[PDB]
């Protein structure tokens, strides 16, 4: 049958000390409701109730984009009331599930197999076991159905041993919610409409409550504060790590790689340590990444590497180049096959041609070089005090000497040479050598300090 | 009553192969013995009697500012020896704690409560209760009183199976550490005189001896060697990032952060993996830190970004300012509101007034600049070769173009405009435009290698 | 007796996911086969048989100069059938000792202990203790000899509790490895020749089987993928920083340091976290290493401190120099003493002499610097378009002014002063000055938009 997930989303998270609503604090760069909204549609959700209320201007500019059902909660009287919330909009013949936005890591298989295991007119609860389980409520199972949660303030010696507890989370049919969540009431210490009642009322009602065990106890773990959240990041990090791993990336050590978006990889590619790795990044057969670089939406070719304390971002590289160390690659950076980009060289805006070689100190903005350009150390592509800022333009086989200015807007044809600490104003043409005519004043006898 | 501190502090440290003593091996950028004269000074201690010996002349040069009392023990007999050297300094009717400049991670708070279990004219010992306590003195209690250490080589099968251990950390008044400390044999196999002894004479004089466990195993840890210390070293980093997390800075990875010294925070603040903050530093709110950043005694003003690679010391930066990647500001740089500092460019003992850039490739030393100035990448203030070297006065709504060198002293009026590949020397006056004029030899039909 | 080595090479390693076959893949910095062969080598081994296969180029080209029998076994079919591949080359009178190229941790000090435990004519068997020995071979022990090793799925509930299993490293005398490997059989699931089986063999024909346990765990484990590689590199990493720590290096944050390779130090080095020291590297007494540095092939003088993100490759610095943050030394790079090597500074095949400063912004390749030099910020050494790099030869006490260009080849004698902004193509005399007579258009009252 169909489903439709309800996301509860709409707590201060006060011991975060933030402006921000609990669930936009970022896991690997993406607020965790996200990841659960990514969860949820990867399951086939066809509705997504997104139950919203603190930060709720935050909320709609940070997840503008989202495919969800908008559901603004003005109080928070509980999650059963929370989830009533979005109850209107359920199919009765169609499966929900519900989630926490402060719960990121939860898993589309093990999700699926809670769905799985729904009983007709019943509910699949997802559970977890603990090591430590005082606080939290306990399952009690009779017959393979679960007939009772005991918290701990209700339980008897024995139950207070039993190690498998309640998360929250579960499925049932839309009828069946909105049918039982009509009947919860608040008459508890907290005053609060509980879902954790549906699974009472289900039992009332001689309908089955089947438990399901999560596999990953931190799967279903949620952050109230930052101490939590990190530990999630790490569980994440780590988990995203080993499939790299698995895959055949070589990463010299997994507990220093950050991935925060999606990456596309080849063949022995190897990542040494403190590399992160934002947005989408495409890596080809045998790139080599140094240690300390940082790499943000950018395609890398076959067999390039990049060397430490390098950052690029929006930025392509062709297969052979080399790039670093201690370069930078700014958006609209397009480095052909074979190219060589080194040390203290920023590339911002421009493309550079096949075999060509920047290799120190240099700033290239703004513009288009060739093949087999060789770009002095000390070089710097500059506009004059004007309005925006226009290109320069460098045709194949030029030679760039070292601490020349090129003052944009400029153009050099194919096979110029330019002698060293030149000022290039006026477009030098094809085979034109221009050199500076330096005058000098020489004394002799110069007795220094 | 009154309260002060012993501190043992006189051991060589063989093990750490260093030409410095044991206690001035540095956690968090401070030697250990300066982290225990904190505490007890923060416990409100009125004296503090350091006992050094070894590498004495170090420990004066090292310590030279601290409040303590110098007592110099011309050999090592023991730690009631070591004890009783600040002895004659006791006042009778005060308490005295004793700890090991050793152990730096024991809190202030395991010591008042070690202090509120004294009981009248007896002992308060602080205990540890170890899973595998083999070699170490185990704590008997009878009816809730230490009736004896009995040390591994003595104890019988049962008590050998006892977890709680003794530290030899105690506190006791000074009149019966006086009295206890001269009948202290050294009638034993290692010949020395042993703090340990006070348990069995304060029972001999029918004195009552209360066990105060530390919670924190780790809190009672010594080192003895370079591998103890580091992992001291990490629970403390462990300990502080988890504070941190706790008041709200997302620190995304706390195994990867360090601290050594103090961090005032705001709201909001994101530091980014293997971040080093150093000193006093102080960040305002929304302050993001980007991967890689060394941060020494700097002032950090609200919603400023510090990009990856970037190390500042000494340094003071505005609200909205934009640092890095791959920035340095060094001692006495002063940025303004909403500057702007970027890839491999140095400031030194400057200011740099509001909305102005200074983005690629650039050294600035010793210079006043305005508000909303462009300093050209390539742009270097230099000195002749002389003595001293001198200020570059920069006004505000300067144009510095390009690879221009600023010759010091000089001065730059306001609105004035500066042409790429310049040489200043001489003042340049309000609304001046300065252009270089560059003489060129033109070869056509260059044909290249 | 004498001994050799069999080492089993021959895998394809597929779920490496690699183009390399399993033993090439490295473990700081080495192949993993390339750690046992040299453990081989220090046992005194007189011959290493190195059974290979899969990549047989590959093996070829990337351990050309390994001191081993090449041994180019056509089909894997076992590996008894691997070992017997190498008998003929067997000394009847040695001992002979099986490792495989896959488990790179194996210590000396283990395998001398297996090989003094063997007994005449019989077998020492390596074992390990696992907390689940599921899956893995038991050891059955009846006094004092293993009689049999069980299976997994011939094992009664007894067996199956036993921890010790078997790790299939093994020594035994030449004679005896021909005679039982000819006896070998393939009868099982598997149809393969099980080196296992000569614990059967020897038990057959009454000799001696003798257990030694590995003391640790990790010691004989194997990699089949990268996330177990990854396993083994983090072990050997935190075994290699141990032991510095104890030397008394004082590493930071030993899981933030790598060595893949030597390292030679005196005593009161400290280095800062994420640091990389490969190849050959030596460090002199009080070397201090700031963070996030990189130093392969190097040597060190005392009194050295190199601060944050300096990389330096096959160089050489002397006592009391200074170099970083953000220094380039690339390979030839000579710093004599007391030199100082600044931020976004590079250094090619270059000598520097005592005392002199190349602080900022610069470029030196292919020159002689003598002492007590001063490079301005923003110097660059070029070269003509021609071929092959000519060198910069630069006296004593000379003073090169700032964003001056030194156009090799080109010769600057002792004690000349170049003013900032020069193109040097000319050589510079003893004593010589040597100033840019610079044109200017000055315009005023030109209004900047
Ligand atoms: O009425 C409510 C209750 C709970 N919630 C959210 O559901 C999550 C779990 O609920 P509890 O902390 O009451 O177990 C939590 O993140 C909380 O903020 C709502 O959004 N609305
Ligand atoms: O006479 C002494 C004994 C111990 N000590 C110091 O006290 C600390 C603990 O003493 P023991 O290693 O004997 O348990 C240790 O750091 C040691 O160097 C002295 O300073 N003087
Ligand atoms: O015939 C063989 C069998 C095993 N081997 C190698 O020996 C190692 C261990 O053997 P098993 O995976 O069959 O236990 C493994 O790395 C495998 O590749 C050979 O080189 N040749
Ligand atoms: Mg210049
Ligand atoms: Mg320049």
């Amino acid at each position: 049958k169909a489903l439709s997930a309800v996301i509860l989303a709409a707590g201060k998270g006060t011991r975060m000390y933030s402006d921000l609503p609990k669930v936009l604090h970022t896991i690997a760069g993406k607020p965790m409701v996200k990841h659960v909204i990514d969860t949820a549609h990867q399951l086939g959700s066809e509705n997504i109730h997104l139950i919203y209320g603190h930060g709720g201007d935050l909320m709609r500019t940070h997840l503008a984009n989202e495919q969800v059902n908008w559901v603004l909660q003005t109080e928070q009287l509980g999650t059963a009331h929370a989830v009533q919330q979005a109850a209107p909009f359920f199919k009765d013949n169609e499966n929900i599930v519900v989630l926490y936005g402060d719960a990121p890591l939860i898993t589309k298989e093990t999700l699926e197999k809670l769905i799985e295991a729904k009983p007709e007119n019943g509910i699949a609860l997802l559970t977890v076991n603990l090591d430590n389980p005082t606080g939290y409520g306990r399952i009690i199972r009779e017959n393979g159905n679960v007939v009772a949660i005991v918290e701990q303030k209700d339980a008897n010696a024995e139950q207070l041993n039993i190690k498998e507890v309640n998360t929250g989370v579960m499925v049932s049919d839309g009828a069946s919610f909105k049918k039982w969540l009509a009947r919860v009431g608040n008459n508890n210490a907290q005053g609060e409409y509980y879902l954790t009642d549906l699974i009472a009322l289900a039992n009332q009602d001689n309908c089955q409550v089947v438990a399901v065990q999560a596999t990953d106890v931190m799967e279903v773990e949620g952050a109230n504060n930052r101490l939590q959240l990190a530990a999630l990041e790490r569980y994440f990090q780590n988990k995203q790590a080993s499939k790299l791993l698995l895959e055949g990336v070589m990463i010299y050590d997994p507990a220093r790689f950050d991935l925060r978006g999606t990456l596309e990889h080849g063949k022995d590619v190897e990542i040494d340590v403190n590399v992160i790795i934002e947005g989408n990044v495409k890596l080809g057969d045998r790139v080599k990444i140094g240690t300390g670089c940082v790499l943000k939406n950018v395609v890398i070719g076959n067999d390039v590497e990049i060397k430490p304390y390098s950052v690029l971002e929006d930025s392509i590289v062709g297969e052979k180049a080399a790039i670093g160390p201690f370069s930078r690659l700014r958006p609209g950076a397009e480095l052909a096959a074979e190219t060589h980009v080194g040390n203290f060289v920023e590339i911002k805006k421009s493309t550079v041609g096949k075999g060509s070689k920047v290799n120190h100190l240099t700033y290239v903005g703004d513009s288009e070089i060739g093949s087999n350009c060789n770009i002095g150390a000390g070089v710097i592509t500059c506009n004059y005090d004007g309005a925006n800022k226009f290109k320069t333009i460098i045709g194949d086989d030029v030679f760039v000497g070292s601490d020349t200015q090129l003052v944009a807007p400029v153009k050099v044809a194919n096979g110029a040479t330019i002698g060293a600490g030149t000022t290039i104003t006026r477009d030098v043409g094809e085979n034109e050598l221009v050199i500076t005519r330096v005058a000098q004043r020489h004394i002799q006898g110069w007795q220094r300090p």
